[PDB]
């Protein structure tokens, strides 16, 4: 009886195995655009993905992860609210069963169709496992998806999904360029928070881009063909793998833009 997103093991149940679920800096949150304050001391974000080395794509039973070689400073996030250098380790998405839901963060209570998480760890902690034990261990770049025009840079991901339909399946996934997943503007909101899946550790500086990317209906439909179950199990479509907004508590969301 492990955690998931079903009727009986979903977000409202997680606190029983992971008490930090009701903690002081949990994610995601609703971004109230009128209450977020412009912080003129925030730097432009530095996204350096030109040397990114993707390796593999994995269905882990709750999302799919596109994994990167993070044994050197090849793809890094710096600047913005961050001190130091954060290495890209993986990206994944959260999405809905319908276009009206799927994102984890919300913007004035608006839910997007999906949300991309580019996960980075602080190199001062040496590796990912140590980093998640630190309050400034991770930087996650969050990007909203809306349904409209196709995102050409997403298509290579969409097309490999039939090869990783079920839990525990992986496929080689080299030479994927995550720059093709970025919107034009790097304007962002930022706040201190947590992993949005168990173990829900409070180790994340969240940087959520204001500008969503557009993906096509066909692209998101292919996400919804994935399975939470393993091969040879009853099919449970991988949809609605998002945690809802959590209480903001004693936190201020800062904006990089006026
Ligand atoms: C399960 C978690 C510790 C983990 C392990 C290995 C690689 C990635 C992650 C991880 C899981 C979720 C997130 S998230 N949803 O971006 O907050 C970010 C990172
Ligand atoms: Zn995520």
């Amino acid at each position: 009886h492990h955690w998931g997103y079903g009727k009986h093991n979903g977000p409202e149940h997680w606190h029983k195995d992971f008490p930090i679920a009701k903690g002081e800096r949990q994610s995601p949150v609703d971004i109230d655009t009128h209450t977020a304050k412009y912080d003129p001391s925030l730097k432009p974000l530095s996204v350096s993905y030109d040397q990114a080395t993707s390796l593999r794509i994995l269905n882990n039973g709750h999302a799919f992860n596109v994994e990167f070689d993070d044994s050197q400073d090849k793809a890094v996030l710096k600047g913005g609210p961050l001190d130091g250098t954060y290495r890209l380790i993986q990206f994944h998405f959260h999405w809905g069963s319908l276009d009206g839901q799927g994102s984890e963060h919300t913007v004035d209570k608006k839910k997007y169709a999906a949300e991309l998480h580019l996960v980075h760890w602080n190199t001062k902690y040496g590796d990912f496992g140590k980093a998640v034990q630190q309050p400034d261990g991770l930087a996650v770049l969050g990007i909203f998806l809306k349904v409209g025009s196709a995102k050409p840079g997403l298509q290579k991901v969409v097309d490999v999904l039939d090869s990783i339909k079920t839990k525990g399946k992986s496929a080689d996934f080299t030479n994927f360029d995550p720059r093709g997943l970025l919107p034009e503007s790097l304007d962002y909101w930022t706040y201190p928070g947590s992993l949005t899946t168990p173990p829900l550790l409070e180790c994340v500086t969240w940087i959520v881009l204001k500008e969503p990317i557009s993906v096509s209906s066909e692209q998101v439909l292919k996400f919804r063909k994935l399975n939470f179950n393993g091969e040879g199990e009853p099919e449970e479509l991988m949809v609605d793998n998002w945690r809802p907004a959590q209480p903001l508590k004693n936190r201020q969301i800062k904006a990089s833009f006026k």
